[PDB]
């Protein structure tokens, strides 16, 4: 269904040929999402799923790509009769969006693991009848473009995908599942989730893609992983070059996660002349502040991760405190479990390991240690304060005694003479949470009162009956 101009670069014989195709499509009125996703899925299949026979690059012949494209357009156009859904005022209806969602969803294999790698693209949809959750949302948007539905666009939070459409692009519709429960809300708006103030819907500060950002999404969706221990260098290079192409064209401006992904790729293999990973992480944060009311968690997570890998305890703690400062204005809701998992791992695994190594290095005479810096102690306190404030008023609790043991351990990594230098005001630190306000006196004792800290963090009111 391809136009003559779209076919002239074939066959694609290299990474750079694929980049040329993306550049050409991004210069058109709209880039062809179906074509681009099929090309990426094809090359990812032969670079990560099955490398048998690979000698340089899996050549993408026009005949092969056109035949996959024809399979997709035949399925969609055969199943969705537009005459049954008149486009009132040139915009799509909720029934039409639901129909496209049903067509994709009903095509999927009846039994398969949704967490598998390499089931994100239209190549997977056509050849394997398998898609992951956000892959279904992308496929619905690609199908809508194939049908001429210019108003249907991908919407993305930090943990979920759906579509926007209709008059002024103001309607939302679920088109895929979220997480592991049986029931979906396909066809419904996201308004209840926005109103709930869950992290899942970002209080409404989610991404609303244009077609160029949908290209950025499929590029971020490339998965270079061959196995647990090995990535495809070819796919890493492809994803990195495509992200720079998008960056230069302005299409990552409103896409914090893509900037974090690009920073991570630059850390692995820097491109000469380009901004450093730190600069890119900060651009991601600036994007979230500018376009999303500073209501995204991952821009700070990406930054903290980089600092953590470099064993920069001070800056990792600062960035995690900043994540907690964002989460504190959310309600912890059912379906937000991924972000709970992430905070749990930072508080109860990653921070303890960092501080354990810091303590060993301090014993060996390190200077300027985070453990001797009252500002670092304040970051740790601010991290816990945001988590406690997140919990306030939430329908689901967050803290339990399993968190309290690591809090006591982490507090103890800082000597009392360091801890005493932080002034808690009603370094200077202000607590937002009632749990941390009640904790304030306990925070400066030479020997931390473990039992009292545990009671205060868990809001347990009693100790054991018997001696």
């Amino acid at each position: 269904g391809l136009k003559a101009a779209q076919k002239t670069l074939f066959p694609l014989r290299s990474i750079d040929d694929v980049v040329r195709l993306f550049a050409a499509e991004l210069g058109r009125e709209e880039p062809d999402l179906v074509l681009l996703s099929l090309v990426l899925g094809f090359v990812e299949h032969f670079l990560a799923v099955n490398r048998v026979g690979l000698t340089y690059f899996p050549v993408a012949d026009l005949s092969i790509i056109a035949a996959l494209y024809a399979r997709f357009t035949a399925q969609i156009r055969g199943a969705v009769d537009l005459s049954l859904y008149p486009r009132e005022g040139g915009v799509s209806s909720r029934e039409l969006v639901k129909k496209v969602s049903d067509v994709i969803w009903n095509s999927l294999s009846r039994s398969y693991f949704k967490d598998r790698a390499h089931i994100q693209s239209l190549f997977s949809f056509i050849t394997g009848t398998k898609l992951d959750s956000s892959g279904v949302a992308f496929a619905v948007v690609g199908a809508c473009q194939a049908l001429g539905l210019r108003d249907v666009h991908l919407a993305l939070s930090e943990d979920h995908a759906w579509v926007v459409f209709g008059p002024n692009g103001e309607q939302t519709a679920e088109v895929t599942w979220h997480g592991k429960g049986n029931e979906d809300r396909r066809g419904q708006t996201v308004n209840a989730g926005v109103a709930e103030r869950s992290w899942l819907y970002l209080k409404g500060s989610y991404m609303r893609c244009d077609r160029k950002m949908e290209v950025a999404f499929m590029v971020c969706a490339i998965n270079p992983s061959i196995d647990l221990h090995t990535d495809s260098l070819e796919l890493l290079q492809l994803q990195q070059k495509l992200l720079w192409l998008l960056y230069d064209l302005g299409h990552l401006e409103r896409y914090p996660m893509a900037l974090g992904n690009l920073a991570d790729l630059e850390e692995l293999e820097p491109t000469p002349g380009r901004p450093d990973p730190l600069t890119l992480y900060h651009k991601g944060i600036a994007s979230a502040k500018t376009y999303y009311r500073d209501e995204h968690i991952y821009p700070y997570m990406y930054l903290a991760g980089y600092h953590c890998r470099n064993r920069n305890v001070r800056e990792a703690l600062q960035a995690w405190a900043d994540t907690a400062t964002v989460i504190q204005d959310y309600n912890y809701c059912r379906e937000d479990e991924e972000i709970y998992k992430e905070f749990f791992e930072v508080a109860n695994d990653v921070i303890p390991n960092l501080l354990k190594e810091a303590a060993s290095l301090l014993e060996a005479g390190s200077q300027g240690s985070a453990l001797q810096d009252p500002e670092c102690f304040a970051h740790l306190l601010r991290f816990y304060d945001g988590i406690c404030k997140w919990e306030e008023g939430s329908p689901t609790p967050v803290l339990h005694v399993g968190w309290a043991t690591f809090l006591v351990q982490s507090l103890g990594r800082f000597e009392g003479q360091v801890r005493q230098k932080v002034r808690i005001v009603s370094p200077v630190l202000t607590f937002q949470s009632e749990k941390m306000k009640g904790m304030k006196e306990l925070l400066v004792a030479t020997k931390i009162n473990s039992s009292a800290i545990k009671l205060q963090l868990t809001a347990q009111s009693q100790v054991q009956m018997k001696k």
